[PDB]
């Protein structure tokens, strides 16, 4: 093999092993192995990476070489003739609200997290990629087919920049080319954190002895605080709205403010670290501020990974569930922890989760104001219809009470997302998620859709009648297949989410198998797990059972109006109670003694 020690982490830490609290950048968790699940370090490979040339150029740089034989077809085609649609009336998911997509992408970011390259502090090839089209070391452009729109408004093609690998950041040579995880591989609310020192220390109020997060000194919520603005210029939340010059918010994980809702997500999560450090000085009012924040942070990780496991992953996987997650038996130091190079494209299923419209309701969960729903597309990197207008209680109200997109196999991503993304770089609002999706499995080196299939035991298409039994729909399959050519030239990202959905799921079998063992994984390789004895006491974990995503709104927004179970689909009034019968987390057990 290659080297087995290489890598450009952060350098200089050591572990203290008897020390009761996670590291921030993921280290020490596992003692025989420290570097294993630690932020910026390789995604995990499950199976050998595949490259034009074996070792990093993706496949569809080279238009004379072939993949099997056949050309691999653009990105932007296949998103045009497969995953477009029109009409957005019946998508809705008749029963998952819409927090069960913004859930999945609160997870995701605590998990995954690969940044594009870089080496121009005042590039010019960086203009090179987006005025001219010209492919060529880190530019990997997606180039527009044939009779697209965009040729006639926007140009040849989309800017797109490899992402970023291990060991350097130079061209190279080597072992072939691994992607990097800016983030740790621990459900641990890494996004809230932070996942380096650096970033983890300018979140911190350390102007005060009480373990509290830094919050927005300009803006304010009824008297609930929001998040430091970043003020680091120029802004992409500033550019959308030259005149409101209101910057993006900072948070432990940078993509934050990419959509309205996420940001919303990540304020009632630093809201709930301060209400917690807040309680915990009542009742131990000795505990210094770097005990505040530890247990605070210590305790918000147990939340998500609780509201996680027991609440969002049984809906995702369904009948699968207990298939590739069976009941906790304790921490495993044999297992891999680390985030694999294809989940991080499997868990982009819900991109097709995501509906064209984004509501604010007001306190009898009706229409707020004029204006009361709008567009996704004008919400991306948008914080200014935040502070400027009515704060997040009226997008919490829509979280609760509007639905998540349904995958269809003949409506998979909303125009918003697949003809009007807005990238924090450029300035239009004319980007195609669904094309870049694609255009990342190849950058990856992601093997095929058969490749998995067989990896998860399951059957391998090889005739289009195959692919169609499969499929369980003719005419996705044959589109799929005049592109394709060969089921094993099927990108993993739409291979994957054209599977019919298991029962009680959201994904197909592919997908609940690539999903279920990352997740069984890190839990079952996580030191710090919950329930794992040791971490917290058993009077703890009772309190620790009671959390619920509704309660975490009830104490930190002026909603009083929520439902039970809020990731199935919920309609008001019926389904909805007062804020004092959901239950509340008790902290006594927290109570510390010192004689
Ligand atoms: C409107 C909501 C969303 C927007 C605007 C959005 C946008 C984006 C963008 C621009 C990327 C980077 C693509 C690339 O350069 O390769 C991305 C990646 C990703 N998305 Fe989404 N996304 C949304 C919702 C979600 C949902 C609901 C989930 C999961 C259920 C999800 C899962 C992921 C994952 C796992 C990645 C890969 C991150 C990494 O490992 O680097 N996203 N998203
Ligand atoms: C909308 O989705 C709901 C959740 O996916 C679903 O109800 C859930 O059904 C499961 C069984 O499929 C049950 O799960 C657990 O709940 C019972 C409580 O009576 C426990 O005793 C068992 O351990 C069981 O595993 C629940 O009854 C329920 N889950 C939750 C969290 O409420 C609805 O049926 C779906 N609605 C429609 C119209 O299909
Ligand atoms: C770090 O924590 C500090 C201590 O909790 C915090 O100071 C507190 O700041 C708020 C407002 O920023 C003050 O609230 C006061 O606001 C009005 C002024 O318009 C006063 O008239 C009221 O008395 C009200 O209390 C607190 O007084 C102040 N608390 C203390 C003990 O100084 C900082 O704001 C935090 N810093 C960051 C960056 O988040
Ligand atoms: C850029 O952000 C601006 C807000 O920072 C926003 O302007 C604001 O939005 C509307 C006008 O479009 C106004 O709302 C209503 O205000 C009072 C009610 O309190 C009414 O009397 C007005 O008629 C109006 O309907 C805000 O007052 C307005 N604020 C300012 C300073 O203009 C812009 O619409 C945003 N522009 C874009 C392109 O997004
Ligand atoms: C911890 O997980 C490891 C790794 O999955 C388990 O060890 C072995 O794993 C291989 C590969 O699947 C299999 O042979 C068995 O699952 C295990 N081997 C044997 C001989 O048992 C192991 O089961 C787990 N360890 C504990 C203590 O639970
Ligand atoms: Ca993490």
């Amino acid at each position: 093999s290659w080297e087995v020690g290489c890598g450009a982490p952060v350098p200089l830490v050591t572990c203290d092993e008897q020390s009761p609290y996670r590291t921030i950048t993921g280290d020490c968790n596992n003692r025989r192995s420290p570097a294993l699940g630690a932020a910026n370090r390789a995604l995990a490979r499950w199976l050998p990476a595949e490259y034009e040339d074996g070792l990093a150029v993706p496949f569809g740089w080279t238009q004379r070489k072939t993949r099997n034989g056949f050309r691999v077809p653009l990105a932007r085609e296949v998103s045009n003739k497969i995953v477009g649609y029109l009409d957005e009336e019946g998508v809705l998911d008749q029963n998952r609200s819409l927090l069960f997509m913004q859930w999945g992408q609160i997870v995701d970011h605590d998990l995954d997290f690969a940044p594009e390259t870089e080496l121009g502090s005042s590039e010019h090839s960086k203009v090179q990629c987006e005025e001219y089209c010209v492919q060529g070391d880190e530019c990997f452009p997606i180039m527009f087919p044939k009779n697209d729109p965009k040729l006639k408004t926007q140009g040849k093609c989309m800017p797109f920049f490899r992402a970023g690998f291990v060991c350097p950041t130079p061209p190279y040579q080597s072992l072939a080319r691994d992607q990097i995880n800016a983030v740790t591989s621990f459900l641990d609310a890494s996004l809230v954190y932070g996942s380096e020192p650096s970033l983890a220390s300018r979140l911190r109020n350390l102007s005060s002895p009480l373990g509290l997060m830094a919050v927005n000194q300009e803006a304010w919520d009824h008297g609930l605080a929001y998040p430091p603005f970043n003020n680091v210029k120029p802004s992409p939340c500033e550019f959308i709205n030259t005149t409101a010059h209101v910057p993006c918010f900072q948070a432990g994980d940078s993509r934050a403010s990419e959509q309205i809702l996420l940001a919303t997500v990540h304020t009632l999560l630093l809201r709930e670290h301060n209400r917690l450090a807040r309680e915990l000085k009542r009742l131990n009012p000795h505990w210094d501020g770097e005990m505040l924040y530890q247990e605070a942070r210590k305790i918000l990780g147990a939340f998500i990974q609780i509201i996680t496991f027991r609440d969002y992953l049984p809906i995702v996987l369904g009948s699968e569930m207990q298939k590739w997650i069976p009941p906790y038996q304790g921490y495993n130091n044999s297992v891999d922890p680390r985030i694999s190079n294809v989940f991080t494209f499997a868990f982009r299923f819900g991109h097709m989760e995501v509906p064209s419209t984004v509501s604010r309701l007001d306190e009898n969960y009706q229409p707020w104001g004029p204006e009361a729903e709008l567009p996704l597309h004008t919400l991306f990197f948008n914080t200014w219809r935040i502070i400027k207008d009515g704060g997040i209680d009226p997008l919490v109200r829509g979280l609760l009470a509007k639905n998540s997109k349904l995958m269809n196999q003949n409506k998979m991503v909303t125009s918003e997302l697949r003809n009007k993304l807005f990238q924090p770089t450029h300035k239009v609002h004319g980007f195609d998620l669904a094309a870049i999706n694609l255009q990342r499995c190849r950058d990856h080196g992601m093997p095929g859709y058969n490749s998995w299939r067989g990896f998860c035991g399951l059957s391998q298409p090889k005739t289009l009648k195959g692919l169609q039994a499969v499929l369980k729909n003719k005419v996705l399959a044959k589109k799929l297949l005049d592109l394709y050519k060969t089921p094993d030239n099927i990108d993993i990202w739409i291979g994957g989410n054209a599977e019919p959905m298991v029962e009680r799921g959201r994904v197909g079998p592919l997908l609940a198998c690539l999903l279920g063992r990352q997740f069984q994984q890190i839990r079952d390789g996580d030191r710090f797990w919950w329930e794992n004895p040791g971490v917290f006491t058993e009077k703890q974990r009772d309190s620790l059972q009671k959390v619920s995503f509704s309660r975490l709104i009830c104490d930190n927004t002026h909603i009083t109006k929520v439902p039970l179970h809020a990731f199935q689909a919920n309609n008001y009034p019926h389904d909805f109670v007062d804020c004092s019968a959901v239950d509340k987390l008790d902290l006594s057990p927290w109570a510390s003694r010192e004689n």
